[PDB]
């Protein structure tokens, strides 16, 4: 339930989505990723521990998860429609946003 746990949940469930057989597994994984992203959003990452909680870095860190959740919600709509392959493709759009936050704050 710490930041590192949230990241492990995000990473593990993206791989679940990639390997998924049906829409139910994609939806279940995305729902777990959604919770993890909103939990992570409340953390102070180690790199930013000396910054102000109101700093632009901390607000950029938090905003990154808002957009991640937006992408998760798009993939969730497709998974709820039974479109496994398009839900999976929508979920791959997450990866550039994982990487972008990591490049700044990992
Ligand atoms: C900021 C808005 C983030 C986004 C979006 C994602 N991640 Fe992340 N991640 C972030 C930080 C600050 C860290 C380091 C945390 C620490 O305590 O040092 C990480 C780390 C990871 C890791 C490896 C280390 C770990 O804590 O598990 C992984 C495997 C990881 N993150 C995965 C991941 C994925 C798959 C994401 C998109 C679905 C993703 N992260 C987004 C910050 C942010
Ligand atoms: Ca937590
Ligand atoms: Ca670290």
């Amino acid at each position: 339930a710490d930041l590192e746990d949230n990241m492990e949940t995000l990473n593990d469930n993206l791989k679940v989505i990639e390997k998924a057989d049906n829409a139910a597994q994609v939806k279940d994984a995305l729902t777990k990723m959604r919770a993890a992203a909103l939990d992570a959003q409340k953390a102070t990452p180690p790199k930013l521990e000396d910054k102000s909680p109101d700093s632009p870095e901390m607000w950029d860190f938090r905003h990154g998860f808002d957009h991640l959740v937006g992408h998760i919600d798009d993939a969730l709509k497709l998974a709820n429609e039974g479109k496994v392959k398009e839900a999976q493709a929508a979920a791959e759009q997450l990866k550039c946003h994982c990487n972008a936050c990591h490049q700044k704050y990992r």
